[PDB]
């Protein structure tokens, strides 16, 4: 059910043409363990969070071209967009540009995700969770990588 991205200028589009709602990514495998355990909670609210939210799997051995500017190392990532912006997180511990461990609570993503939908909405480049617990959009870092080769 959750659509998954093929290239690189799908990702791109995808996160272009979305004028009023988040895009949630989640950079890693559909065989990976925990991007397994992450799509459960990802897949199992995707209706709950449609009116501001919509989620994209992005496997990153088929679609490579953001490993390196977003430093995808950990097997599961999961970062979020809005307007064409990345958007930081401040949730009190763990990175501030992904989520880049398995998140057991499906509240908390929703919750997440919220925050983020609220906070970005309001020109925020960060936001920061009620509760405690370089990067720039797709495009650049596609135009990045043509003038590398």
């Amino acid at each position: 059910m959750l659509p998954h991205l093929h290239n690189g200028w799908q990702v791109d589009q995808a996160i272009l043409s979305e004028e009023d709602r988040v895009v949630v990514i989640r950079f890693g495998h559909d065989w990976d363990p925990t991007c397994m355990k992450m799509d459960e909670v990802l897949y199992s609210i995707a209706e709950k969070v449609k009116n501001f939210a919509v989620i994209y799997l992005v496997d990153i051995t088929e679609v490579p071209d953001f490993n390196k500017m977003y430093e995808l190392y950990d097997p599961c990532t999961v970062m979020f967009f809005f307007r064409n912006k990345h958007i930081m997180i401040d949730l009190g511990t763990g990175n501030n540009n992904k989520i880049n461990w398995a998140m057991e609570d499906k509240q908390e993503m929703v919750d997440i995700i919220e925050t983020v939908y609220r906070g970005a909405r309001k020109g925020r480049g960060l936001v920061v969770s009620p509760k405690d617990y370089p990067y720039p959009s797709p495009g650049a870092v596609l135009r990045a990588n043509a003038e590398a080769s």
